[PDB]
């Protein structure tokens, strides 16, 4: 009762509608993207600097690193919201790669509605240091967006894009989109 048709609007980009939201996937370096929010997949200490967390903390800068450590030593956080530093975004949301991916994406969507944001870009959360299986991660990300739409929670959020470091993981996301398409 939600899914549109899978097509390719731009070279290496695949998209489909999920209710009112445009869902897109592509391979590349997430630190070159522009969006209201960029998501970082990190450790429970919010100081991982390996794979996607290395590229995001390096390009964001030491002021963002300081924000992460300052919030980390204040309370036990499921995720942390910082400034964008030198990334092309308004905020970074740092989620824990080992946590339930559906719950992490649900939290990102709810925080973006609170700020009246329209665009989100995320990595294949948990497929790096956390070593979660790509097929399970794709199913969880798309399930979170479906639930958000079903509950009537999508109002400001219009575009959710997954930018994926390995082309082989992109192929798993595209197969999941084709499974669901109307
Ligand atoms: N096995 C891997 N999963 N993630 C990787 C990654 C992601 C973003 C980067 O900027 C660099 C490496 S390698
Ligand atoms: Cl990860
Ligand atoms: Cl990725």
């Amino acid at each position: 009762m939600f899914y549109g048709t899978v097509s390719s609007p731009d070279s290496g980009v695949y998209e489909m509608k999920i209710g009112s939201i445009i869902f897109q996937v592509a391979s590349g370096d997430i630190t070159k993207e522009e969006a209201d929010v960029i998501v970082n997949s990190t450790s429970n200490s919010f100081n991982l600097k390996a794979g996607v967390s290395k590229a995001i903390l390096e390009c964001a800068g030491q002021n963002v690193e300081r924000e992460c450590s300052q919030q980390a030593q204040q309370r036990k956080n499921d995720y942390i919201i910082t400034g964008g530093g030198f990334l092309r975004c308004k905020n970074i949301i740092h989620v824990i790669g080992g946590n339930d991916v559906k719950s992490s994406v649900s939290s990102v969507l709810q925080e973006c509605e609170k700020k009246n944001y329209s665009s989100i870009c995320l990595p294949a959360i948990g497929t790096g240091n956390a070593k979660q299986h790509p097929d399970k991660v794709a199913e969880a990300i798309i399930d979170a967006i479906e639930d958000f739409v079903q509950k009537g929670s999508a109002q400001s959020v219009k575009k959710v894009k997954v930018v994926i470091f390995l082309p082989q993981v992109l192929d798993v996301f595209y197969a999941n989109m084709k499974k669901r398409e109307g």
